[PDB]
């Protein structure tokens, strides 16, 4: 009960919110059904409107009024934002030349730059171009600030999950807004758009800006409008507040727009109906520029301009339906949209079995317009797993489509014509970021990067340290004109043995036979050489992996290939090579087509063995240094090293022997050679971290070996490509992908045919960052270039999406 009998008087858009029953004024009050009798009257004023005239020019002060025109308001700060330009003979700000904002110019008592977060809901990257001669204050801050092509947002590409990961830096998993429907099990509650269970804050996880900003003593003007504030009025209590005392003036500001989402689900992205809808959010933003000019503050503010997410075109035809799929229909629950999440119905039915539901969904039909995954199994970039509120059963909806239970559920519930929800590597999903202001750079154009980056990106603005979050502090510096965050690379925890030769041959009991007993100061000396390292610089570019975590590892050199072996894991974490635009690739000779040898410098107590893989009926091996790729017929006899082995299903030996046999030189081609570095990745727990030991769900049968749940591979070339991989003067490109190791290839629907028609474009699906590896592995990359580390962290978060251009 709210006993709504106080007042609002002097109170409008207070920013501390009070105790129920007592009333409230601030802008939640609204949402909450609890307002005082009076906020419509004295906080919603809309008397004549939201402009000045030139009539109203020098008025008498007349407080019922939306925003005034009398002598008094700007001290006041409540003109209507057109006043100086109607009144007092000054410019727009879109009319005014640009004009670099070296420093900020701010009235006296301002200790920061203030800075305005202004979300639009569904604005899509390629509005920025197709759109700009309808948007003209947009297309300013975009030219004149720092601006990217686009934006990527996080999965799934829903507003709320996508909001919050701005709001916080983190992943949906890590944060808990997984999408906007969620059943969570451990409260047995719902969370739906409609209602009042959403504002529960049981939902909400990690620290949103706000309230770092309040604990670090810096005030938060409001991020979460009620729907029926107009925007003209949002952005008067933005500038109303900016008006207050030193003292009271908050330092952070959102303002939100609905659109042009809200048009964009009815008429699709581009549908004829859209140009007003973007025309409108200009006039806004035109609206706050002027107003920060009439406060002289437009070149004291820093103003961000960023979206959660874009729209796809989608209509009720493109809907697949599960009830031509599952016999079963009645007994599961899905969310239903974009996305799929099923679970069952009824937790007392032992009848439910997953594997079942998946296998009845996979491949079914020739075009199948979604794919079914265990969530554990979907690409490791998305991120989209570790929360009780994600169901175990997820479907990937290809972009353009709808998944539903039945076909009732779609015309008892063609409206729309656009959504969003997709995989956020999709480009219609893709969204904006411009920047303006004295911290960012002056008509600068940056690489497009991630949303989750932000966060850290807004705590330098304001000078607060950012809460613990998933963004790589430190990779959007070039944003930034100053308050740079200067990053140190992590120290290493581990540091390698590098043993020599140390056992003979009878000392080993593996199992393993190799044909290689067919026999020099020339290149005996030579091959000597080559194991303590000769041909090192060759192998490794960028220094050695750092070992971030408590460990026992050898580093082993070879002519063709450097590996750190692992005492524990019983396999490289990581192999290194590099393969020039000229290598060739030769076969395996007959004679060593099962051959696996001991490796002398390693232990046979330290060594996997051939025994346990005969013995697994399932598991086979492959080798992380392709033998196909060695320099020479003498060099192949090391990638046939036992240390140089790893457990591989023969489903995943197709995907694994076409990347290392073809896909590697055509890569070499391409880019004028590449370093490669490949390894195995443990992650049982789908929590996107590495596995300690004790974590380890599957064993090679019989033995210790454990069986990595993913294979990686970093693909590095010079940026200039008319540079070798191996002689790169300046900036760095890479490509990189995690590979789920599984033993079937039920994921790739066309896996029959030859592996040229499939495992690209499997590999495309399950591209990632270095960073997302680095999470994955405990190893930290590129130590040693001669490149800054900032721009090394912007490397690192790079991810080869494989789409069309923007
Ligand atoms: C993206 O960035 C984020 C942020 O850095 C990373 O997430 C962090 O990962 C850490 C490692 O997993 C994790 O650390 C754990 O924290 C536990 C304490 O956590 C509480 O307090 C923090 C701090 O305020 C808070 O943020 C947490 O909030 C989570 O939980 C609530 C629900 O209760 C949610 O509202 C919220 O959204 C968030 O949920 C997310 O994280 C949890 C895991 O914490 C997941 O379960 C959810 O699905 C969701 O993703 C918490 O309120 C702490 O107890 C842990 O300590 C155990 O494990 C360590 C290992 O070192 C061990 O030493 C300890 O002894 C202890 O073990 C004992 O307990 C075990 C479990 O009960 C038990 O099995 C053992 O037997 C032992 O007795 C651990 O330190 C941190 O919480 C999250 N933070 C956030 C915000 O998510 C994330 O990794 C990044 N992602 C990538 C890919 O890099
Ligand atoms: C820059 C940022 N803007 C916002 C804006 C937000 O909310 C904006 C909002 N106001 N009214 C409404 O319906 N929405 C969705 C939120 C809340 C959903 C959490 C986080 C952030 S982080
Ligand atoms: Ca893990
Ligand atoms: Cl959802
Ligand atoms: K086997
Ligand atoms: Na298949
Ligand atoms: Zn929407």
């Amino acid at each position: 009960w709210t006993a709504t009998s106080g007042s609002c008087k002097g109170r409008c858009f207070e920013l501390q919110e009070v105790g129920p029953p007592d009333c409230r004024c601030d802008n939640l009050c609204k949402s909450y059904s609890s307002c005082c009798h009076d906020f419509d009257e004295l906080c919603l004023k809309t008397a004549r409107g939201w402009e000045c005239t030139k009539d109203r020019c020098g008025e008498v002060r007349n407080e019922e009024n939306a925003c005034h025109c009398s002598e008094d308001c700007l001290s006041r700060g409540d003109c209507c934002t057109n006043y100086q330009v109607v009144c007092k003979g000054e410019s727009h700000w879109v009319d005014d030349d640009c004009e670099e904002i070296k420093v900020p110019e701010c009235p006296a008592g301002f200790v920061r730059p203030p800075l305005i977060i202004f979300s639009v809901d569904g604005f899509r990257a390629s509005y920025m171009k197709k759109g700009s001669k309808v948007m003209p204050n947009i297309e300013k801050l975009r030219s004149c600030g720092t601006h990217a092509p686009y934006m990527r947002p996080v999965y799934p590409t829903k507003t709320f999950p996508n909001l919050y990961t701005l709001a916080t830096g983190l992943y949906p998993e890590s944060h808990g807004i997984v999408g906007n429907s969620m059943y969570d099990p451990v409260f047995d509650a719902s969370f739906h758009l409609r209602g009042r269970e959403k504002f529960n804050h049981r939902w909400w996880g990690g620290q949103p800006l706000w309230i770092t900003a309040t604990k670090q003593g810096v005030r938060a003007g409001t991020f979460f409008w009620s729907v029926s504030i107009p925007h003209e009025r949002r952005i008067l209590t933005i500038l109303q507040w900016l008006s207050l005392p030193d003292n009271e003036r908050p330092s952070v500001y959102a303002f939100y727009s609905e659109q042009p989402d809200f048009s964009g689900h009815k008429y699709g992205p581009f549908g004829p109906e859209m140009t007003n809808p973007l025309r409108e959010i200009d006039k806004t933003v035109g609206q706050l520029m002027d107003g920060l000019k009439q406060l002289r503050l437009h070149r004291c503010v820093n103003v961000i301009f960023v979206g959660d997410h874009g729209m796809e075109d989608v209509t009720c035809d493109r809907t697949e339906f599960l009830s031509n799929y599952l016999t079963n229909v009645d007994d599961i629950t899905l969310v239903p949209g974009t996305l799929g999440r099923i679970r069952a119905k009824s937790i007392n039915n032992s009848k439910y079995d997953p594997k079942t539901i998946i296998a009845a969904l996979t491949c079914k039909k020739p075009d199948q317009h979604f794919k079914p995954y265990m969530k554990q199994h979907l690409p490791k970039r998305l991120h989209y797993a570790n929360n009780r509120r994600i169901e175990d059963i997820h479907l990937l909806v290809d972009r353009r489509w709808h998944v539903a239970r039945k076909p009732l559920d779609v015309y008892k519930k063609c409206f729309f014509q656009g959504d969003h929800g997709f995989d956020n590597k999709v480009n219609s999903m893709q969204t904006v970021f411009v920047g303006y202001g004295p911290t960012f750079k002056y008509r600068t154009k940056v690489p497009p990067f991630e949303n989750i980056e932000l966060y850290n990106v807004m705590c330098d603005l304001l000078g607060l340290k950012p809460a613990p979050n998933n963004g790589t502090h430190g990779s959007l510096n070039h944003l930034l004109r100053t308050n740079t965050f200067r990053p140190t690379m992590p120290d290493e925890v581990s540091r390698p043995n590098y043993p020599g030769i140390m056992y003979l041959q009878s000392e080993f009991d593996l199992g393993c036979t190799c044909d290689d007993k067919v026999e020099n100061k020339l290149e005996e000396l030579n091959k000597r050489l080559h194991t303590k390292g000769s041909t090192k610089e060759r192998h490794l570019l960028y220094g050695r992996p750092a070992v971030l975590y408590r460990t026992s590892y050898d580093i082993l050199y070879h002519t063709d290939f450097e590996s750190g072996y692992s005492e524990i894991f019983l396999m490289p974490l990581w192999t290194s090579y590099t393969i020039s635009k000229q290598a060739e690739v030769s076969s395996i000779p007959e004679h060593l087509t099962n051959c696996v040898r001991p490796d002398v410098r390693v232990s046979p107590g330290f060594s996997q063995n051939c025994l346990a893989y005969k013995n697994d009926k399932q598991m086979s091996y492959g080798f992380l240094f392709p033998p196909y790729l060695s320099s020479s017929p003498e060099a192949k006899y090391d990638a046939f090293l036992v240390t140089n082995m790893v457990p591989m299903y023969p489903a995943f030996k197709r995907v694994w022997a076409y990347f290392q046999r073809v896909l590697v030189k055509k890569y070499a081609s391409e880019r004028n050679g590449v370093n490669v570095i490949s390894g195995p990745i443990f992650d049982y727990n789908y929590d996107g971290l590495r596995d300690t030991e004790d974590e380890i769900k599957q064993y090679v049968e019989g033995s210790s070996i454990p069986v990595p749940t993913h294979y990686y591979s970093i693909i590095t070339s010079c940026l200039d490509f008319t540079q070798p991989a191996d002689k790169c003067d300046g900036p760095l490109s890479v490509s990189s992908f995690i590979l789920p190791h599984r033993p079937d290839n039920d994921e790739s629907c066309n896996s029959s045919e030859d592996e040229s028609k499939w495992v690209e474009e499997l590999m495309k699906m399950h591209t990632a960052r270095v960073r997302d590896i680095e999470h994955l592995t405990g190893l930290d990359f590129y130590r040693k270039t001669s490149r800054s580390y900032s721009e090394i962290l912007t490397l690192k978060t790079y991810l080869h999406t494989y789409e069309s251009e923007i």
